[PDB]
């Protein structure tokens, strides 16, 4: 029998997260038959890739950093790679994104056009890996995913001493503080050091309360890419008892959404916001360039993992369920998402799609589970 | 000797406003004494507008919808008439210009251009209307503004009976219901009875609670008009008493504008919102095409003059005053909005132009006094 609600213990928590996971791997498998068993792909923990399997992916987003971007050129003239594309439409559509009826069904169709840019352009051949954050929740600079060695989407940046408090101010709710972070700078180790991020900044928070704008964030401004990893924001938001309070306790798709966002006036940024600001730098704390640090398809991967675990337990009033509009925040008004609405991805990869193609992980484009 | 506590009688409450707006007068006056006070210009009410000179302004407005627009038809290809060159802009910068810290100054110079384009193209030299709301809301269909004559902005729509409520979303909070108004169709009469509308809709909200929204409101959209007034709605936010409330018991920049635009979580739409619904129809009840009903003009002449009399009762705490975002409601965060912030109109009229040249009626482009 399944988790009824979540555990305050760390350890309950994970337990409960596997068997709710294995009961969403295994309503999945036992529908499926476009897509069969047999293509079905699976997406696994970053720590269950071996240390070759870790180095094929990295090459393969290396590769996609290296190869000539596909945007015109005066539609974003700071663009150069195939990465700075999916940048670029990120940057052009985080308004309509976002605290939206389309905010996790785009996104879902985000991570999966940069797997098929990495398989069809960069050769891959290996799964799509996620970040579990709860694992890393006690020490982030320990985390495969973050611990500055060739194994990892590079580490820490050099470490600003006397950084000032993050002041985090959307809409005109009261400031959520959080700490610096143990770095700041440009990243030390790993195979990201000489990755230039070219596009941004267009809001990036910065120790001490300012927000660092730039007059088009589509212009090129080649720089470094900063990090600040902050354990302390993962364990505020990020422990395995903060996840499977997100899956258990989200009745509706509205509340799923927005505990996972951050809730408005709650102090809490959620999964969402602590998994961005956690790593800090730049453009860690940028929303709109956030996918400028390469652990952000990580980031996502189990984003989507999650939702598709909180899918699964009630399919039936789950699988199709939307909630919100085509505005942040609905701000200003506008109508209502439904699944005739369709989205796209710029000049990334892949067309525009009606959101009913995207609900389902094994329907549509998409052919796939988690473990 | 001035009021401080604005008064419950709309009788009163009317004499208290018109000390009010004689004080400013007084202390703007004595202040110019290349702004002179022979060259000072003067905004009048619409009621003080002679027969020949209401023609005068009508006929300007009219000339501008026949002009050819300036702007590049790629950039906003339903454009046909200069009149449609401030609504595109308008359109196009509506989440940036509204809950922000520009949304006062970018108005006062968005109908300075306007009131531009009709002295340099169309041979307007009389003066610039307004339209007080107090004076009409006890019966919007009696308005000189509105009474659909020869000196109208057109008057009413065509009937549309047994319609639903107009549910208006005002933050996260439930729909504010406003009474449909009285017409609902096509305007039947006034100098604007044949005028096209090309643009939008954008978002237009509908009787019942639907909302239409255009895929791309920049194309051409030929359509009438309509208009359903509202005495009711003028009831329930722009008597004097409302007018006067907003002046005085406002104690700073940001109370000021978000009282006159409407605080979330109140039940209120404010004097901004109240004169702008209250028209009712298309695009009277778009928030982003709304510059294309004729009586937007007048409408936002008499919001600078509030703005004017309240900046005049604290002029070294209030002239240079700002407070808020460079995005709708701060949703997503941007950078604070400063007297270095630079605002533009397109190909509406004129070049960019930062808020410490727009804070004030005789600074900057600006000399002009309100009767
Ligand atoms: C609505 O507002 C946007 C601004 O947010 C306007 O977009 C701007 O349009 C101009 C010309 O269409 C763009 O100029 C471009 O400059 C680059 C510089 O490298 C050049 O390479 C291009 O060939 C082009 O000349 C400008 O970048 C663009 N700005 C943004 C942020 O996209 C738009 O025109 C406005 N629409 C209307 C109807 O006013
Ligand atoms: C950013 O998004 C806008 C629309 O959301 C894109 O503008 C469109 O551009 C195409 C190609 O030039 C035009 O055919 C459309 O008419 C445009 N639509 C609008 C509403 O302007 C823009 O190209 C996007 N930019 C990037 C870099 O993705
Ligand atoms: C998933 O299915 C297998 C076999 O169908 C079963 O043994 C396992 O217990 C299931 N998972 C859970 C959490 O019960
Ligand atoms: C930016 O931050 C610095 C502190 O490093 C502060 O002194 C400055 O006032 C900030 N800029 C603005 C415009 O507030
Ligand atoms: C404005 O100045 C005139 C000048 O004589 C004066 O009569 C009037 O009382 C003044 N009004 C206010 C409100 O100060
Ligand atoms: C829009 O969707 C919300 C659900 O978030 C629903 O409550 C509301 O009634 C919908 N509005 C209309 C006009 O259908
Ligand atoms: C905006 O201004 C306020 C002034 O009260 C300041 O406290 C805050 O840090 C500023 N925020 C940003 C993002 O610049
Ligand atoms: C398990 O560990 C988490 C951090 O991963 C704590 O937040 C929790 O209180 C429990 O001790
Ligand atoms: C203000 O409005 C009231 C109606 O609410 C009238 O009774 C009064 O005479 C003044 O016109
Ligand atoms: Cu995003
Ligand atoms: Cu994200
Ligand atoms: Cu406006
Ligand atoms: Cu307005």
């Amino acid at each position: 029998t399944l988790p009824t609600t979540a555990s305050s213990s760390t350890a309950v928590a994970s337990s409960q997260l596997d068997q709710l996971a294995n009961f969403a791997y295994n309503v999945t498998t036992d529908s499926v038959a476009g897509c069969t068993l047999q293509n079905l792909r699976v997406r696994r923990d970053w720590r269950a890739f071996s240390k070759t399997q870790k180095k094929d992916y990295i090459n393969s987003v290396l590769c996609l950093q290296k190869l000539p971007s596909r945007t015109p050129a005066h539609l974003a003239p700071g663009a150069r790679t195939r990465y700075d594309d999916f940048v670029a439409t990120h940057i052009n559509q985080t308004q309509i994104i976002h605290y939206t009826g389309t905010f996790l069904a785009w996104h879902r169709y985000f991570i999966y056009e940069f797997e098929q840019a990495l398989r069809d352009e960069c050769s891959y051949t290996g799964d799509y890996p996620y970040w579990n954050w709860g694992a890393d929740a006690d020490n982030m600079e320990k985390s495969q995913v973050f611990d500055g060695s060739e194994t990892s989407m590079s580490g820490n940046g050099e470490y600003i001493p006397n950084q000032g408090d993050i002041k985090l101010l959307l809409g005109n709710y009261p400031a959520i503080d959080l700490p610096p972070g143990s770095g700041g700078g440009c990243v030390t180790s790993g195979p990201f050091k000489d990755y230039k991020l070219n596009l941004g900044p267009a809001a990036l928070s910065l120790p001490g309360g300012n927000m660092t704008a730039a007059a088009n964030p589509l212009t090129y401004n080649p720089r470094c890419m900063k990090r600040s990893l902050t354990t302390e924001i993962l364990q505020r938001y990020n422990t395995f008892p903060k996840i499977v309070e997100l899956i258990l306790d989200s009745d509706d798709i509205w509340d799923f959404q927005m505990t996972m966002q951050g809730v408005p006036g709650s102090g809490s940024i959620g999964v969402h916001g602590g998994g961005h600001y956690s790593m800090g730098g730049d453009p860690g704390r940028d929303v709109y360039v956030s996918p400028g640090d390469t652990a952000f398809w990580l980031h996502h991967g189990m984003i989507d993992r999650v939702w598709w675990i909180w899918q699964n337990l009630d399919l039936r009033k789950r699988q199709n369920a939307i909630s919100g509009t085509g505005t942040f925040m609905n701000n200003p008004a506008s109508p209502n998402t439904t699944l005739d609405t369709v989205i796209d991805l710029g000049y990334a990869n892949g067309g525009p799609i009606a959101m009913r193609d995207l609900m389902s992980t094994t329907a549509g484009p998409f052919c796939y589970v988690y473990l």
